[PDB]
């Protein structure tokens, strides 16, 4: 049975609730923090400065280095360090090893672009009390410093946005040795769940005041299991009364509606109201806590006798390191999560077959039960892409090995899958068992590439082999070393079909504190664990993504990872899924919030356990679940150990009827969700998008987490996730046509409203938007890969414009080839009676060299094409002309007229145009 800090009974969160508390209540509290005015220079987009802080009533002051960067991007950058220390001038207590300067390397873990700093950025007033500085696009930004207290306000379109230290929550814990007098109670040595930690540094935590000013909503800060838009913590009905926490921590059976930590976390959060967007990046690797208010801006924010505008107060801080925030100015939803990516990375390629459907459980049992269950499936006609092995297959949990009783032929169980296409994923976590004749141990040891205690030793605890060390991947060598763990040769029993599963890597510790390995662990560079809890699980997938690069000579392609833990910048890296959820009605409803969450935090590719992991779900829940799933970017059935088989062909009809046509949904539309992907690798774009996303202009949507867009399609889905509901309250944004996937009726046209929409269980309930254009596949086949040369259907969708557009992004799904232009990437234009395809970067046609995938594809075609809201016009009209390459033919198209209200449609069959070439098709 789990114990959780409160934050009562976390020494820094106590310390700075207890300062809010005192400033919010005090008269006239200003922050003793200050800029000394003559210490400042502005250059090339830069001020520097020393901040005095005022740490008694002598009046004595210690001096932090302020450094505020105005980035080309129009993003705005502010680091607040501590002298004393980058100095070395503090004793250690114990005589610990453990680095002096705050942790300063979460940068170099994280930060991949966006750092050019902007020499158009400008004083345009200082006298010495302030300075504001101009920057950003056509100097559209200011920010004003204040000397006096310290603080900044950051504003455009002449109005403040967001506020630093408006408040005067600044905190910064000087070092300051142990002394008795001439409340300190959790300065030093603080014990919790079975351990003490020894605290060598004392008091070290950063935190500040962050307000969004005018905005009455705030997302992000993955992951919770939360609302998208974020609730208060300082109590209220319906708020919660602790901050929310990202301390990455293995949660046992984590309860829904809860600021509770879970397995990753990211410091990024937006603030949103209509046509106007800003956000901040608080990059920081340790615990880390957000306070969230609002009300009125008076001090007392209930007061009468004031302007009734809404202002959101935040308060953040962590454990240690520096305090280093990211500002950004928007202004839309796309323009700040663009601006992220930027910084951190954006989604990585990946593997094509990884978008599909993911059959796991714990465990299957032998390479029989494997064999057995891939023909099962393909016995019920239900696809799928790869089969998952967890921990079971492992020889007495030591990694790189099996099980030689249960899982005789791995090769063998490789190749069948290699039959179809399909794929072999395994578990891989980063503890490794202390014990005899195991030279993964022997080198881990020998090569110094483990964990180390607070006095230097190699640690040890408790996970699934009982005793076991851990890998420091912090560590540059002890990356080096896991790549060569992984060869083929190397590890045996693995070939070319093989990918990684990394879980337990918070670090998960059994007999640890909160699950957790003690804050007072040293890594590499002599960082204590504290500082660098919250990367640690992002170090070990780190490792194990450039270890699937190359596993033989010649060999460069794309990983496939998952991971349980993470951290900002993950996205580079892999997929994600929300951990250890629960077979209920509420796991459900609660896992589509959260995988938006991770989306707009810049780590779209991301899902929950199909069927929730532990316990049963019922038959009708399990269906839901697969309607669900099906739109998650990283789509996975999961099952605890104790639970039952449940395979999806074990349902019995008409569930399976109805999770195999779910699962012929997801792989029809392959293309587009490929094509998302696609997207979110070249600008961070999320894959499905929330409504205050797509519809920055429409205030209704703020709060709105249960129905999303996906990708470029238009394609509008809310699946019902509630027990024995046969209908769904869909919100329609705007006043474009909407209409059923599935028949074509109209469900809106001409006005945002909620539309009631029928929903019994066989039912998904999905519409598509007028105005796109979007690619599928209609012939169903086994997996993935055996999809690849089928011809594609298009879909255009029209409004009253009779007008749309969409893309298609195909290329080999494994090689790092797209770098090179190996790839076809198609806008689809439709204007004047016209669709038109174009390359969607308008390459000119050999400048590109076609290698052997290119070559393959002039193959395929689009066969199809569907136009839903079809003008009456072209009512009678029995062809369409098509030019393509050079060529003019005459296609046979059907129209369809309106009937009740489905909408006019209209057919084209057999167009017979290469994907890869510019086509024009004129209709009507
Ligand atoms: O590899 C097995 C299993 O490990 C993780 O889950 C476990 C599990 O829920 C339970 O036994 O409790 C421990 C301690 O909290 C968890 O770590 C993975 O999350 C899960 O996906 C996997 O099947």
């Amino acid at each position: 049975e789990h114990d959780w800090k409160k934050c009562d009974q976390s020494g820094f969160c106590r310390r700075n609730r207890a300062y809010a508390d005192h400033a919010l209540s005090a008269i006239s509290w200003e922050s003793p923090y200050k800029i000394a005015p003559e210490t400042g220079s502005f250059k090339d987009g830069q001020y520097q400065a020393i901040i005095l802080k005022t740490i008694n009533d002598h009046g004595e002051t210690v001096r932090l280095p302020l450094t505020v960067s105005f980035l080309e991007s129009g993003t705005a950058r502010v680091t607040i360090d501590e002298e004393k220390r980058q100095k070395g001038e503090i004793e250690l207590r114990h005589d610990s090893k453990a680095r002096k300067e705050r942790y300063n390397e979460a940068e170099q873990w994280v930060i991949v672009g966006g750092m050019t700093l902007d020499k158009g950025a400008k004083v345009d007033y200082e006298d010495k009390t302030q300075m504001t500085v101009k920057y950003g696009p056509s100097s559209k930004f200011e920010a004003t410093i204040k000397f006096a207290p310290f603080s900044i306000d950051f504003k455009r379109d002449g109005a403040s946005h967001i506020k630093f230290n408006d408040q005067g929550l600044l905190n910064i814990e000087h070092w300051r040795p142990k002394i008795d007098p001439p409340d300190d109670s959790t300065w030093w040595e603080e014990s919790f769940g079975g351990n003490t930690d020894s605290k060598p540094r004392g008091p070290e935590s950063v935190g500040l005041d962050i307000s969004f000013v005018g905005y009455e909503h705030v997302f992000g800060i993955p992951s919770h299991a939360s609302p998208l838009s974020l609730k208060q913590t300082r109590g209220g009905e319906g708020n919660y009364n602790e901050p929310y926490r990202m301390y990455n921590a293995d949660v046992f059976e984590y309860i829904l509606d809860s600021p509770m930590t879970l397995y990753g976390s990211i410091p990024f959060m937006q603030a949103h109201r209509k046509d106007s967007s800003v956000g901040i990046f608080w990059l920081n690797a340790a615990e880390t806590w957000v306070d969230i208010t609002k009300g009125k801006d008076s001090k007392n924010p209930l007061a009468l006798g004031v302007k009734s505008k809404i202002t959101t107060r935040t308060h953040w801080f962590s454990e240690s390191g520096l305090l280093d925030v990211f500002v950004f100015l928007g202004p839309t939803p796309k323009d700040i999560i663009s601006k992220y990516a930027e910084l951190t990375g954006t989604t990585a390629m990946p593997q094509e077959f990884s978008l599909g459907y993911h059959q796991c459980r714990w465990n299957y049992v032998s390479d029989e039960d494997v064999k057995d269950v891939d023909r099962k499936m393909d016995k019920f006609n239900m696809p799928y892409d790869v089969i998952w092995l967890d921990i079971e297959y492992t020889d007495e949990k030591k990694y790189f090995t099996w099980d030689k009783h249960s899982f005789k032929d791995p090769i063998g169980m490789g190749k069948q899958l290699e039959a179809h296409g399909r794929k072999l994923v395994t578990i891989i976590d980063p503890h490794i068992k202390n014990t005899n004749n195991y030279p993964v141990v022997d080198e881990l040891k020998s090569k110094d590439l483990a964990v180390k205690t607070k006095d230097g030793s190699i640690f040890e605890g408790w996970c699934w082999p009982g005793s076991s060390h851990w890998i420091d991947a912090f560590n540059p060598a002890a990356r080096e070393w896991w790549k060569g763990l992984f060869k083929y040769d190397k590890f045996k029993g693995t070939m070319e079909n093989t990918f990684i599963w990394n879980a337990m890597n918070e670090p998960s510790v059994f007999n640890g504190p909160e699950v957790t390995m003690p804050k007072d662990n040293l890594h590499h560079g002599n960082w204590e664990h504290r500082d660098v809890h919250n990367l640690n699980g992002m170090t070990f997938q780190n490792a194990t993504y450039h270890a699937l690069l190359s596993r033989k000579p010649g060999e460069h392609r794309r990983p496939f990872v998952l991971t349980r833990a993470f951290f900002a910048g993950s996205q580079r890296l892999g997929a994600m899924w929300t951990g250890d959820n629960t077979a209920d009605w509420g796991y459900l409803k609660a896992s589509i919030p959260m995988v938006l969450s991770q989306g707009i935090a810049g780590f779209p590719f991301a899902g929950a356990d199909v069927g929730g992991f532990f316990g049963n779900p019922d038959k009708d829940l399990l269906t839901r679940w697969y309607q669900t799933g099906i739109f998650y970017p990283f789509f996975r059935a999961h099952a605890h150990i104790d639970a039952r088989r449940r395979e999806p062909y074990l349902t019995g009809e008409p569930y399976n009827t109805i999770i195999a046509a779910a699962l012929r949904l997801r792989y029809s539309l392959l293309p587009s969700w490929y094509t998302a992907f696609r997207h979110a690798h070249l600008d961070g774009t999320p894959i499905i998008k929330p409504m205050f996303y797509t519809h920055p202009s429409e205030e209704a949507g703020l709060p709105i987490d249960d129905q999303f867009f996906i990708g470029n399609t238009g394609l509008l889905a809310k699946p019902v996730t509630d027990k024995d509901r046969t209908s769904v309250d869909i919100w329609i944004p705007d006043s474009e046509v909407y209409y059923d996937y599935f028949t074509y009726d109209i469900i809106s046209a001409a006005k945002s409203k909620t539309a009631t929409l029928d929903a019994p269980l066989e039912k998904i309930p999905l519409l598509m938007r007028g105005g796109h254009v979007f690619a599928r596949r209609d012939i169903p086949r086994r997996s993935s890969a055996l999809m690849k040369w089928d011809p594609y259907t298009l879909v255009v969708v029209l409004g009253n414009d009779r007008k749309a557009e969409g893309d298609l992004y195909v290329d080999d799904g494994d090689s790092f080839d797209y770098e090179k232009g190996q790839y076809i990437h198609r806008r689809f234009i439709f204007d004047a009676n016209t669709l038109t395809s174009a390359d969607y970067e308008g390459r000119d046609d050999a400048s590109i060299k076609e290698g052997e995938w290119l070559k393959k594809m002039r193959t395929v075609n689009v066969e199809k094409i569907i136009v839903v809201g079809a003008p009456a016009a072209w009512k009678g009209k029995k062809t369409v002309t098509v030019e393509s390459e050079g060529k003019t033919w005459a296609a046979a198209i059907e129209y369809n007229p309106a009937e009740k209200s489905r909408a006019a449609f209209a057919v084209v069959k057999k167009v017979g145009v290469r994907v890869g070439a510019d086509f024009k098709i004129v209709f009507g």
